[PDB]
DNA sequence: GCGCGTTAGTGTTTACGCGG
DNA sequence: CGCGTAAACACTAACGCGCC
């Protein structure tokens, strides 16, 4: 069934992530309002597909894909996640294959990365949540197949707000020390 | 539909590695 | 130390099974 991603691309650092909430905010991008259901769940999944979601609004306080998913890790201010199954007894390279006892998996190569920001939207200080799910390939990293918003005319009416800006670089997960190259 | 035990998403906490 | 990585852990939403 058919309501899709919020918009196309990869997000690299925090300039991305500024034009699509952005782009959220003016209401040209628009946001995930219900939980999707499981027939739907299989399509979110396609490299280049980026959502959000108002965690108030919509009701969703965590992203269910129905896949398989790796421990998170930090990526600077992003949690990242890979996707892994199993073997059959068709190929996959070595390193990519592991496995917790007693069954082997594999890597499958898809990614996941998530963001949260909580800003302000009006008088007050009462505050909401935007979720942010973007979905790629390492395959995607190499060839560079995929296109940052800051990189997309598209994303350039988007410009971001001092405020948005402000409240991107507050933001912080675990300990600060995550800072990738 | 509802109750209830299990799994999983989102982080925090704690531990590991190393330049110099 | 200061910087950066990465594994362990804790919280609980969300799932899914049984019901029959």
């Amino acid at each position: 069934s058919s309501p899709g991603p919020t918009c196309y691309g990869y997000i690299d650092d925090e300039q991305d992530l500024a034009l699509v909430f952005q782009g959220v905010f003016n209401g040209n991008l628009r946001c995930i309002e219900r939980r999707p259901y499981d027939a739907e769940k299989v399509e979110l999944v396609n490299p280049g597909n980026i959502f959000v979601f108002n965690e108030e609004k919509s009701g969703i306080k965590r992203w269910t894909d129905g896949f398989s998913w790796s421990p998170s890790r930090i990526s600077g201010k992003f949690l990242v996640y890979r996707e892994y199954n199993r073997l059959g007894s068709h190929n996959v390279p070595e390193y990519n294959i592991f496995e917790r006892a007693h069954r082997k998996y594999f890597y499958t190569g898809l990614l996941k990365k998530t963001f949260s920001l909580k800003f302000n939207m009006t008088d007050s200080t009462k505050l909401e949540t935007f979720h942010l799910i973007a979905y790629y390939t390492e395959k995607d990293i190499h060839q560079g197949s995929l296109r940052r918003p800051s990189e997309n005319p598209f994303f350039h009416k988007f410009r971001p707000s001092q405020k948005l800006l402000d409240a991107l670089q507050k933001v912080a997960v675990g300990n600060g020390r995550s800072n990738p190259s």
